[PDB]
């Protein structure tokens, strides 16, 4: 009656992951039985409990063997293969695969989990081609129960489709930009090195990195009204999580700032209560660590001329925040298994 | 014949100030002839020298004594006494004061330095009232010579301004909104502690740090058609120098992307030469260091959508552009010296 | 029947203690009725609740009006002069100054609240000059009720001396030498900037800073055998918390590496318990924040060369821990007051 | 005449001593022919060009093909195959390889460039097994021109054992304990990720974090009278470039800090000159950027106990300072060739 999970990549996500299901385990449809990963399970175990950003594990005790990672009793199988054809899915009986490696985010790819036998797949990340993308409070009620392979989009994507909803709803977004100021993720090199982004290969905790963001065309799939209409860009900064992006709107029904945050404050009440969280505190980006919500406006800065040009500013924990969101799209697909 | 020139606040302007004269002292009409300043000549001499941004200074050999700091044989005179009414002004025959202390921005500040001999002031931050602001390349052949104190407004503003300037030009700019992720001040605090700003309090380089920008209102006041039309914001972030503004604007005549970067790219070679650099390159803030630039567009990065809204993105190195610049008012003051 | 408390200097030390004894107010005999500081009790409430290293306190709500912070319905009455002579200790009752400014730390300096009506002065900080100095576990059973003002020693001397002591007694220390890597504290300089220490004074997020430690005279004040016998430096890196002490003894009875270890385990488990923590765990730095023991030795590091010459290597939360020792040394006071 | 090169591994230090080549190819006797690594000439010239350690590389201009980089006119072949079996040093008539891929340190792994047709190979790291270890300044003379592959050491080997020499031939070390205080390198993980290390698994630029020095062995390779006599360790911090290393010997003859510091101040104006330099000023990390001595004495922080127990702190710039001595020992080489 449980939906069985098994993780690819045991890294930030997968592992933010593994302790948000932890945290939720006692109601929860879903129960994490497998792993696979590019390393063991001592290693694995290890940087499970002892973690740069979330601190010590202390809800539970995490040991290893050989073959398991133990959270509590929970014996989670581990296995070390790099092609996913190869993994034991269907001895495992898996039924959802969390893909947390990078990459596997075309349907070719992430179908290779399918061929070794599970019978669903969970990016996270924005899918390559025609792959259903989700972002729970948005769009995540229109996912059908035959579709095999979603996304759940990127975490910049889910800290700005709830409040472009929002915002076109009210006033109607004709174009819109966006920029997040975004902490490095490990997709960027440590020291200079080699990478396809030129910039990306730049020393990340030394430099501001102008790069791509998947928001510019993530937003537009999971409301559809306003594909082709955003855009932006990221600039990656030397903070290790937390990150917060600047959202300029251009919109059909005049307003002011307060009457944007009031219909913001409204949405975060009702309709996307636990999704949007409206804050007045004048806060910065470590404050923000651990928070559940996928975007926190920031009302303070937000700013509006000539009636049509809106700013508003919100935060998000893109490691944290966003594995949170996995775990919504996983129960909300384990709900809605056929 | 030459303006003599003291320097009061010696700090991260103060002493890029420094460097850029002893760069460019062969083509001055400036002879910097003292210092005045919290520490002492030798503490000072030190830093001059040793800097962790610029490198150790390699032009020429630095020495203090008790009572001057001396750069390849020239003496300045040194004196420490945090209230300008006290300062030997008229004993050292000073025409003009370089005002970098940040704690004197008003008319009645500013003038404590008229008070003790100085003929003018040049506060290399925003004037707090009805203080003349320039941006070299922008306004400042409009400064007049019966002014005693002008402003050389702020880094994000001589950044922002010429592209504005540009922009407005070509295209009608209604409305504009600005953020600029930039590098943390000395303003801002090391570890948490007591601030005006509840924001700047937290740990500099270890938050993304939401704050007031004085390009908001400082543009408005270089090209005054603008003025009531830009708003935006500062986001500090861990780098300790060099900050890049992302600008997007209403404008009346429809354009796309090529032709907004085509328009800056001319300007850069003519009208805004060596104000505007234009850079297709695909580089990140440390490649900045040092640009004598006020604003290099990142070409790569400029979106237009629906024709009307146009973001563009440029650096500055929020120390050495902005000193350098300071320096270019200077030597115009001297130039037009009644 | 408690021990009324004043804060003097609501910094990292003053708002980390404020926080180990909120979180430990149950069995103390202390009460924190009055803060001194720089700032207003709004800043200073909002520092309170966000600290960007212990994050955002949950336990109990923390307000401010213009004259108190509250925490968890407990009124704490604020002041603002930076005279000590003359804050209100007389009006209300204050039996002990937690002295955590760092600019009050002779004899003269910290009477100055004695004058003001205060009964005793804890220095959250070495004591300049003849002031009596402790370290919990140490020495702090030796303290002499009649004591008016006392010094906590640093955080390095509080990590050290415990070890110190241990091995002192096991072994023999002859000699020995201490090297500090240790995270910056807001003495250094966020930019190059003038500090009596020239190189404190530099940029301190972005430097490897070699400068002088507290423990390389203190450990000799509460281990009086050692006084002269020991020496080292601090080098400051590019943390916001957490350090850890090198120490390399030269010792009169010859051991080997396991045998020092178990050493120091047996103490930690004994005479220290709670004082120093034995871990074998490969742990960094990140991990130690929060620890409560004032030192927590890497016994994966410990090394002996030919009999005698030892090298053992400790970690420390130089805030909380060393804060954790302040509330200590101040309730073993109210516990043996005169 | 010229030895020809082939750098193996274009990385911090591939492209560390391409540089240094560049700067010095007036009087050297190598030539760089070509350039195997992971990457692609257009990446790999863009980040030789634009360096976040070194700044712009401006001596002469720096460009890519599909085949070669080109540097002031020279044209370096370049090749991509992770298996150095398959490269065409046989083709490209290669002399000499600098293997920098830190992957090829054994005899069986550096052995296949011979295979491949190379003559020799330079490891840019310590070996692993039998091979000749050497340090310009304390045992090149000794180099064997029958050697077909030699190591370089480490960077912290390159700046202890030089000073090791000196305080051993002038005082007798009979033991010493070593610590690097040690900039972060690319073998660290950016976020806590898996590897071999489970501290360097750890966010490099967030933690203080303990690890191996290749100096605790490879010291006693270059001055085979102390093998065995000396150990240490590393902690990496969140600077990205020079590092310090702290050691404490015990001696044998008596002496105290003044004369170790006379001691090494004569042999860095003699027998070790271009190797050590000695230094009395209050100098921080930064400003050892660039510097090409192996070893900076940090004269102010010598101090000695008891007459037997030294401790002596030296700089060294990690990248620059080894990637010169690299070059020196190839240039070595190509003198004593056969
Ligand atoms: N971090 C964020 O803020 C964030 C937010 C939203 C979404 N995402 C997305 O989540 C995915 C993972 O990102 P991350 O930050 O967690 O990166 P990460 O820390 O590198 O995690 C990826 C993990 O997958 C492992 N791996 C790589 N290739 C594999 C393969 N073929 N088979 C099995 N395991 C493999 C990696 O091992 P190695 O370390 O050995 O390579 C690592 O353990 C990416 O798609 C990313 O864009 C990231
Ligand atoms: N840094 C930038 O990127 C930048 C760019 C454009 C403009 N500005 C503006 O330039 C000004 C200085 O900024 P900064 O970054 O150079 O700061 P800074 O490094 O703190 O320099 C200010 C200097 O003035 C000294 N000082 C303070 N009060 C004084 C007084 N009453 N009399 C004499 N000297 C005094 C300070 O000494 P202490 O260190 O002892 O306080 C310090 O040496 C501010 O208005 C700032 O907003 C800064
Ligand atoms: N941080 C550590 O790891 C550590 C550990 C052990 C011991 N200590 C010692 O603890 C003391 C404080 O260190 P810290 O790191 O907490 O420094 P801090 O963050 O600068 O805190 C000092 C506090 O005192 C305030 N202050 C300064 N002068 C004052 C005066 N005359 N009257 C009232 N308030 C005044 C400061 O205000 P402003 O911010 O306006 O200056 C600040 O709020 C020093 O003796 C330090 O060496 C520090
Ligand atoms: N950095 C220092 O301070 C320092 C000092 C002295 C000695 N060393 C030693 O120098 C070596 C390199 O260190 P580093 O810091 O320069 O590392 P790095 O930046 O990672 O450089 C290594 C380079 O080799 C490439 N590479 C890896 N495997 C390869 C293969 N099979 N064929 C071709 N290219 C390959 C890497 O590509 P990818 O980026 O794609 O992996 C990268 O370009 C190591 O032995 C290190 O311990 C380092
Ligand atoms: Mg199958
Ligand atoms: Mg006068």
């Amino acid at each position: 009656s449980m939906v069985r999970v098994a993780i690819n990549g045991f890294g930030r996500i997968g592992r933010n992951f593994m302790r948000c299901w932890l945290q939720r385990k006692a109601n929860s449809k879903l129960e994490i039985v497998g792993i696979n990963d590019t390393s063991d399970p001592r290693t694995n175990a290890h940087l499970l409990k002892y973690d740069s950003m979330l601190g010590i594990f202390q809800d539970a005790e995490i040991t290893a063997d050989d073959d398991c990672i133990y959270a509590g009793g929970h014996a989670v199988k581990c296995v070390s293969d790099r092609n996913p054809e190869n993994l034991p899915w269907s001895a495992w009986g898996i039924d959802l695969v969390i893909e947390a490696t990078g990459v596997f985010t075309s349907r070719e790819g992430a179908s290779k989990h399918l061929s070794a036998g599970a019978k669903k797949v969970l990016i996270t990340a924005p899918g390559k081609g025609n792959i259903p993308t989700y972002v729970v409070g948005v769009n995540h009620h229109t996912y059908d129960p035959s579709e095999d392979i979603v996304s759940n989009a990127s975490c910049t994507t889910n800290c700005l489709a709830p409040i472009v909803k929002v915002l076109h709803e009210a006033f109607g977004i004709q174009q819109g930009m966006m920029t997040t100021t975004h902490s490095y993720t490990g997709d960027q090199r440590l020291l200079d090195a080699s990478h396809r982004d030129l910039r990306r290969a730049r020393a990340a905790a030394m430099n501001i990195v102008p790069t791509s963001t998947g928001a510019a065309k993530a937003v537009g799939l999971v409301i559809p009204e306003l594909q082709g209409k955003l855009n932006g860009i990221a600039l990656r900064v030397p903070t290790p999580n937390v990150s917060v992006v600047d959202f300029v709107a251009q919109v059909e029904k005049p307003t002011i700032a307060e009457q944007v945050n009031q219909v913001i404050k409204e949405a975060s009440e009702t309709t996307m209560k636990g999704i949007i969280h409206y804050s007045e505190l004048e806060l910065v980006s470590s404050d923000y660590r651990g928070h559940n919500a996928s975007s926190i406006l920031d009302a303070s800065l937000t700013m509006v001329l000539g009636g049509n040009l809106v700013k508003v500013v919100a935060w998000y924990d893109n490691e944290w925040g966003y594995s949170q969101r996995v775990l919504d799209l996983a129960e909300h697909m384990a709900a809605h298994w056929a």
